[PDB]
């Protein structure tokens, strides 16, 4: 608990695993769910402002199964909960990253990243 964690609007969530996020945009639509193939648009960030990885950049939406252990740690537990139309910008952990590897040439090991994802379709 405590104020100051929850940000400079009290609007930064804090979850059990570390995980922080933001919903910048609260979706109007379905809620995603566990189980569910999403599809989501993105881009990453290092915590330097170097971007790493988008969607929209490649123009093609990315599909998962939420909570199906096919992304990293903080993608499987923050997409949880979003609504389509939102937009929540996540704060992750290298223990629910990459971790002491890191990946792709362009995620140092022991990296916190930034995410903001829109969720498209439950
Ligand atoms: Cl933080």
């Amino acid at each position: 608990s405590g104020l100051v964690p929850r940000g400079s609007h009290m609007t930064v969530v804090t979850t059990e695993s570390g995980l922080k996020y933001e919903d910048l945009t609260e979706g109007s639509g379905a809620e995603a769910r566990a189980g569910q193939t999403v599809s989501v648009h993105y881009t990453g960030w290092l915590t330097d402002g170097q971007k790493f990885d988008s969607s929209k950049d490649r123009n093609d939406p990315f599909a998962f199964v939420l909570g199906g252990g096919m992304v990293i740690k903080g993608w499987d537990e923050g997409v949880q909960g979003m609504k389509v139309g939102g937009v929540r910008r996540l704060t992750i952990p290298p223990q629910l990253g990459y971790g002491a590897r890191g990946a792709g040439g362009v995620i140092p090991p022991n990296a916190t990243l930034v995410f903001e994802v829109e969720l498209l379709d439950v």
